[PDB]
């Protein structure tokens, strides 16, 4: 039992952008055993836009297959755009798909001397199995254009990693972005073996000429069942241009049974270049030290925030001990008038 369906539409007329020649088809087959080979082809002519598609679905009970494609290409007197897509899906025992996105764009506007090029690769590859996950992608692409009000060029590089196998999980990102004015490197590292451990790793590298360099990267080691958690937290930054200085950040601590200790330190000596020839001199000293224990506990807070000619030192020590408890409040400051 099969059906031969065929459609053919002709819009012959004046103007090339308006005339069209559409055609369609459809085929079927199903004798006894359901060996379906359903197919489709979408086709038409039109000077304004040419787009084509063909989808052919295959079925053999457990052998299930699917191939679909849709490609379009825009063309005119100023612009030239294209796109392609391939659906590759097959179902035999497990589930998997690989689909691609081919993106092109070329714009040329001679009115203001503009020429833009965009060209993007968007591909997905998945794998679903009985207890298995295999997921990855790559957002590869680049950009470029010449325009007096906006001129930039660079390459975008993305990669996604994800995989599941049993109680353990895996997940990693490698982001590489590069341009003529901004350069950032990004990495993600994640790992945790169910309720046993948890790996926390961040990688952020920002590079720019006008402001300077920023360095942010930190680690965290977490363990389950006992109460252990230690994160290595830090940051180093540079500022250039209208502002100059440093950003030091200390975030160190250990989470332990019957022992809690935290160390936080924040440093900055920024010098703001205000307009009308004014300079703001900012130096602040923010620190912290923790110790928690069943026997004795303590804390510390010291601030040395200073603005230009206005200095302030604030003293705060907190600590409980059985032999002696200290209680001092340091309130000191000076405001020039």
């Amino acid at each position: 039992a099969g059906i031969a369906a065929s459609i053919t539409a002709k819009g012959e007329s004046k103007l090339e952008v308006l005339n069209f020649d559409f055609q369609a088809n459809a085929q079927l087959s199903n004798p006894k055993i359901n060996p379906l080979a359903l197919k489709e082809s979408v086709k038409f002519s039109s000077k304004y836009l040419r787009t084509e598609h063909g989808s052919e679905m295959l079925f053999f009970g457990n052998a299930i297959e699917g191939k679909s494609n849709t490609v379009a290409s825009l063309h005119t007197e100023k612009n030239t755009l294209e796109l392609s897509n391939g659906v590759i899906v097959k179902i035999n025992n497990q589930l998997t798909l690989d689909s691609n996105t081919k993106y092109f764009h070329k714009l040329n506007i001679p009115k203001l001397d503009f020429s833009s090029q965009a060209d993007l690769r968007n591909e997905i590859k998945t794998l679903l199995k009985a207890g298995h996950i295999a997921w990855t992608s790559s957002g590869k692409g680049s950009w470029k254009w010449a325009c007096p009000r906006f001129s930039d060029e660079g390459t975008h590089e993305s990669q996604i990693s994800f995989t599941i196998e049993g109680p353990l999980t895996s997940f990693g990102l490698s982001n590489k972005i590069n341009s003529k004015h901004l350069r950032v490197n990004q990495n993600l590292v994640y790992e945790s073996g169910s309720l046993n451990f948890s790996k926390l790793e961040i990688q952020s590298q920002v590079d720019s000429q006008h402001v300077g360099h920023s360095v942010l990267t930190a680690k965290g080691m977490a363990l389950f069942g006992e109460g252990k958690a230690e994160f290595t937290g830090r940051h180093d930054a540079h500022l250039n241009g209208k502002v100059i200085g440093t950003l030091k950040n200390s975030l160190f601590f250990s989470a332990q049974p019957f022992e809690i200790t935290a160390s936080t330190n924040n440093e900055g000596n920024l010098k703001v270049r205000f307009p009308l020839r004014l300079t703001g001199k900012i130096d602040f000293l923010n620190n912290y030290a923790l110790f928690l224990s069943p026997s004795a506990q303590q804390a510390s807070w010291q601030v040395s925030a200073r603005f230009n000619q206005y200095k302030y030192n604030q003293n705060f020590s907190a600590g409980n001990n059985e032999n002696i408890m200290e209680a001092h409040v340091g309130i000191n400051g000076e405001a020039n008038l």
